[PDB]
């Protein structure tokens, strides 16, 4: 599912993303719109054989298994293509540990080279939440 802007925001206030761990709303929904355009089944290869998966192209290295990522762990205790549903619960789920595990939302580069420190509000401006 591509999801609209307002749309991926309303979902990821419900499934409790707006201030989770001092990020606000847009800062989560600028991150999805570069890291996949808000896609939920954007994929994407990494140089090291491991694989981004889903609207916040989360990695196979740590988070999840798919199953051919050499030496992974799967930190979020999921198949990787559970990642790829038009149900966002398991990308936000496993994005909650992410972004607690101490970088903060630099664990996701699209989010630090385009989002941090730029006007995220702009992100959620028009929506209903
Ligand atoms: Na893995
Ligand atoms: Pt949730
Ligand atoms: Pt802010
Ligand atoms: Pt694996
Ligand atoms: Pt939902
Ligand atoms: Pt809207």
């Amino acid at each position: 599912k591509v999801f609209g802007r307002c749309e991926l925001a309303a979902a990821m206030k419900r499934h409790g993303l707006d201030n989770y761990r001092g990020y606000s709303l847009g800062n989560w929904v600028c991150a999805a719109k570069f890291e996949s355009n808000f896609n939920t089944q954007a994929t994407n290869r990494n140089t090291d054989g491991s694989t981004d998966y889903g609207i916040l192209q989360i990695n196979s290295r740590w988070w999840c298994n798919d199953g051919r990522t050499p030496g992974s762990r799967n930190l979020c205790n999921i198949p990787c293509s559970a990642l790829l549903s038009s149900d966002i619960t398991a990308s936000v789920n496993c994005a909650k540990k992410i972004v607690s595990d101490g970088n903060g939302m630099n664990a996701w580069v699209a989010w630090r080279n385009r989002c941090k420190g730029t006007d995220v509000q702009a992100w959620i401006r028009g929506c209903r939440l």
